[PDB]
């Protein structure tokens, strides 16, 4: 029983996530994922956002009294806080596995130069809050790290949908002049997990040798 | 100018998407079942190569860049990003299941660029998600639109909730307010990402 919400000025954006929800996993209440318009918890008939960063600099900054509307509206004491930033702490499989246990995640999207720094340090102070990062590359805003994010862990909730895997082959044995490997067909399965043991560790070296 | 080719089964989950265009295909138009049980055995549905052919040959040519996201990928990072923003043609293969056959990949590279990559190290259930992730890093750096974690940000009101902005910010002297942002991003590469500055995890 997980309840997910997302905080976003582009609530279009998280349409993918309700596309891939099966109806059986919400009518087993096993999820429920809603999405807010931050837009919702402005204070000023302009609707504003943002603002000029202290400091100077280029962008601006998505304005504390806003999102501190929003949040303390959305989040309990029991709220697991998520903020995408491009400078968090790594999303990987395992924050995955942590995060598929919890309650109530709420995703707080941000976009321009993000968030000022004070509603998440407010929010920690009773709730629990983590910065994270889905990779090491630069985004418009937090909204595709959050279907990613999202994604991850619901896969991970039943019911709700170290190397490298080598690769994989099937039907037909033979395509474009490509075989599939022999040792496939062999029916010998020690020899078959060898193979793919060595075509794992050949990948890994290969694309990721950091892991090892 | 870019074009970019999204091919998936589940088309529905693109649609969030002038001198770029990005089209997206189902893949079940080029179907006279898509996957079948892996040889050698394993848990899991592989994509056929017989429906992916089809489909490839009739959107790439030579000069197209094949993107195939995996979790068994090389790392996209921010400077594929910049590798692949100067593309004329980028096409995005989206699997599902356990993945796509193979010779897809090997059968494309004998005619174009192939490239295998990850978008970071945890799971998901198809490549739809990295192909968003994959085009709007991308996007962001065509022509016409260090290696440390930016500090923090703020903006107005200078007190709030009895939380002040750091009084260097508002002193308006920029030699000062460089010195400090440069020790807050060190300090924050070096508690979130030692590994982006040298030391282990
Ligand atoms: C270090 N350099 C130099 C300074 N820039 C400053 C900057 C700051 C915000 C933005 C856009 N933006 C706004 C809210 C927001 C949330 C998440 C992400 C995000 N990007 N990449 C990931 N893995 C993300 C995740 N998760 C991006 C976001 C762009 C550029 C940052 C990079
Ligand atoms: C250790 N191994 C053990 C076996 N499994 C095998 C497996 C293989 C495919 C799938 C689902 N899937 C299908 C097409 C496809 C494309 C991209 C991605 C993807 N995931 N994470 C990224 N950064 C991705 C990107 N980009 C996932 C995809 C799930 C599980 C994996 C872990």
């Amino acid at each position: 029983s997980m309840k997910i919400d997302v905080v976003t000025i582009f609530p279009e954006y998280l349409q993918p996530v309700r596309q891939s929800l099966p109806g059986k996993a919400i009518d087993a209440g096993l999820v429920d994922v809603a999405v807010h318009d931050l837009r919702r918890w402005t204070h000023d008939v302009h609707k504003s956002v943002d603002d000029s960063p202290y400091g100077g600099g280029p962008g601006m900054v998505m304005k504390p009294t806003v999102w501190g509307d929003a949040l303390d509206e959305i989040c309990t004491s029991e709220t697991l806080l998520v903020v995408p930033t491009p400078a968090g702490y790594p999303f990987t499989q395992e924050t995955a596995w942590q995060w598929s246990t919890e309650d109530h995640l709420v995703i707080a999207c941000g976009r321009y130069e993000g968030i000022d720094q004070r509603v998440a340090d407010d929010a920690a102070t009773r709730m629990r809050v983590r910065e994270v990062s889905i990779g090491d590359y630069v985004l418009n805003g937090g909204e595709a790290a959050a279907l990613v994010i999202i994604e991850a862990v619901l896969r991970l909730v039943p019911g709700v949908l170290s190397l490298l895997e080598g690769p994989s082959y099937t039907r037909p044995p033979s395509w474009r002049g490509m075989d599939v490997p022999p040792v496939l067909l062999s029916g010998d399965h020690a020899k078959i997990a060898a193979w793919r043991a060595e075509q794992s560790r050949q990948r890994t070296i290969e694309r990721r040798p950091d892991l090892l």
